[PDB]
């Protein structure tokens, strides 16, 4: 895998955002996690996950996207990637806080699964947020 540059256009919610990628606006959806819904057609911690993500990416110097080794988009046309804000993976950061659960694990796009699962285990052992 490798990291590629992108530019933040707009934070959407905990696990989805608009980025400029190779000169084109796209929706990206984080691999391997699910944050609570803000706009369910509010779930608890939805607002908190959205705010955490928005702050992390809006404050960043540099945003990067890292595709996994399979599909790079979902059926909605969303980019599927690990997003990094100044070198810190946002997907992992949310899970470490108990603001996302590890979810949507679709092979072959599961390279960081164990990593995320170990963060989730710690967040649950610390009883944070979703696990409180
Ligand atoms: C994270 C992820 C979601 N999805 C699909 C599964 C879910 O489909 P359905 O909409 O049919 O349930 C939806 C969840 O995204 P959201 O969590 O943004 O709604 O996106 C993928 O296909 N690949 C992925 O890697
Ligand atoms: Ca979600």
């Amino acid at each position: 895998l490798h990291k590629e540059p992108a530019t933040l256009i707009k934070a959407i919610d905990g696990d989805t955002m608009k980025l400029m990628y190779k000169g084109q606006p796209m929706t990206f959806r984080f691999l391997l996690v699910d944050t609570p819904e803000t706009k369910h057609p509010v779930e608890k911690y939805g607002p908190e996950a959205s705010a955490f993500t928005k702050k992390m990416v809006e404050n960043a110097k540099k945003i990067e996207v890292e595709f996994d080794k399979g599909q790079r988009t979902d059926k909605y046309g969303r980019g599927l990637a690990y997003i990094y804000a100044d070198g810190k993976m946002v997907n992992e950061a949310l899970v470490r806080q108990g603001l996302a659960k590890v979810a949507y694990v679709y092979k072959p796009n599961n390279t960081h699964e164990q990593h995320l699962r170990k963060s989730e285990a710690q967040a649950k052992k610390e009883k944070l947020n979703i696990w409180s």
